[PDB]
């Protein structure tokens, strides 16, 4: 669920989820249309995708556990559902880290007309 990924995402980066990726460029947070700005937008579309390939899961609500072990983060046995949420939003918060150094406030509230064009998973 948002409570695990916010504590993820935090954990990571050490950046809070809301207002630093729920308001992202075209696909962090509540949008998911036309190219995304940078590598820290490609993380969300990534996301959006992965949650795209579970209908039948509610990944915003079904809460799963995980765990560090020597630092990484290791998603604990759910249900099926939980266990492949936990991967989708794990993947996330590593690409966030990944691409912290290019993460720019420039991005933060972007424009919904501005995202243009097309992208499939
Ligand atoms: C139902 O309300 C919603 C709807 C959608 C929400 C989406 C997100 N958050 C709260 C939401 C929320 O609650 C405030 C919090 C953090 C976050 C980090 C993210 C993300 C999406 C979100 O994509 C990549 O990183």
């Amino acid at each position: 669920s948002l409570l695990e990924f916010g504590k993820m995402i935090l954990e990571e980066t050490g950046k809070l989820a809301i207002p630093s990726y729920s308001s992202y460029g075209c696909y962090c947070g509540w949008g998911g249309k036309g190219t995304p700005k940078d590598a820290t937008d490609r993380c969300c579309f990534v996301h959006d995708c992965c949650y795209g390939n579970l209908p039948d899961c509610n990944p915003k609500s079904d809460r799963y556990k995980y765990k560090r072990v020597n630092g990484a983060i290791v998603c604990e046995k759910g249900t099926s559902c939980e266990n492949r949420i936990c991967e989708c939003d794990k993947a996330a918060a590593i690409c966030f880290r990944q691409n912290l150094n290019t993460y720019s406030k420039k991005y933060m509230l972007y424009p919904d007309f501005l995202c243009k064009g097309e992208l499939k998973c």
